[PDB]
């Protein structure tokens, strides 16, 4: 558990904003998405392990790592349409090319399987581990932070997120198995050090997800990049945790129907890269090479 980001970090504005991400190494693009409320640092461990397997790219969200935050900024702001206007932009600057492995996890999957679904002639594989994959009731949410993510769903959010910071503080680490070094912490804390509106992105995101019907716009791109996903040939790397928090019980079955897909399960709650990084990169690497070595 290497404490460092992996990489030089680079910046471009995209769309009077600028975005950071990480862009190492030459040839087919590994490209590795994060979700809430992480950022391209969450690879820093896994990354290495496709050295020379081809362009390893890893993006911040807008509002997240060391990507600027929209202003002025409120409720209406970082929804799931919003955060994916930046990144598809910003995957478009940087001219992925056609042979793209996507690396998902969390809000990271819906937007990198919406962006595979999209471009079904530019995907090459995808890997994916604690991903939204179907819209979910509150039966399918780990029982202990039921309460609390309800508690986002509603107006009690906002003191919650942006005063309290307890997607952060709480729901973080109490999601990885191990105990996260300070300095690791520090890494994650950094964006989301001053109270307010800084958080916003950490209170937007679970509010975006697809359960008991709502919101409807989210409910309605999961089926439809599901529907794909259930039938496509695309090769797939589903990486599972135990004891896993979002891909469980019926939801894992369910993953597990998809074609063309082998699996690794790996110790790991939802955070699965703070517990796993080693046996999910070298996965990763093993499908990567069989999809390229020749
Ligand atoms: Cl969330």
């Amino acid at each position: 558990f290497g404490v460092e980001p992996y990489g030089q970090p680079k910046y471009l504005e995209i769309a009077g904003k600028r975005m950071a991400y990480i862009d190492e190494g030459k040839g087919d693009a590994i490209v590795f998405q994060h979700g809430n409320p992480t950022s391209s640092y969450l690879w820093r461990n896994i990354m290495p392990h496709l050295e020379g397997l081809g362009r390893l790219v890893a993006c911040d969200l807008i509002g997240m790592g060391a990507s600027d935050k929209l202003s002025p900024s409120g409720p209406d702001r970082y929804s799931y349409g919003e955060q994916r206007d930046f990144l598809f932009a910003l995957w478009d600057a940087l001219d992925l090319g056609d042979h793209v492995v996507l690396v998902l996890h969390d809000w990271g999957s819906a937007l990198g399987f919406d962006w595979a679904n999209q471009h079904r002639d530019r995907v090459q594989g995808i890997a994916f581990m604690e991903a939204i994959v179907t819209p979910m009731t509150w039966a399918d949410w780990p029982p202990a932070v039921r309460g609390v993510f309800q508690g986002f769903r509603s107006p009690q959010g906002e003191p919650m997120a942006l005063e309290h910071n307890i997607f952060v503080e709480r729901v973080l680490p109490g999601a990885i198995l191990r105990q996260l070094s300070d300095e690791e912490m520090n890494h994650y804390r950094r964006p989301f050090v001053n109270g307010g509106e800084d958080r916003r992105p950490t209170l937007s995101w679970p509010r975006n997800l697809p359960i008991d019907g709502e919101p409807a716009e989210v409910v309605a791109l999961v089926n439809e990049y599901r529907s794909w996903l259930e039938e496509t040939d695309m090769p797939k790397l589903f990486i599972n945790a135990e004891p896993g928090a979002i891909i469980t019980g019926r939801i894992r079955d369910y993953v597990r129907s998809w074609p063309n897909q082998t699996e690794i399960t790996v110790p790991g709650v939802h955070f699965v890269q703070e517990d796993s990084p080693e046996e999910i990169g070298a996965a990763i690497a093993q499908f990567v090479r069989r999809l390229r070595s020749a």
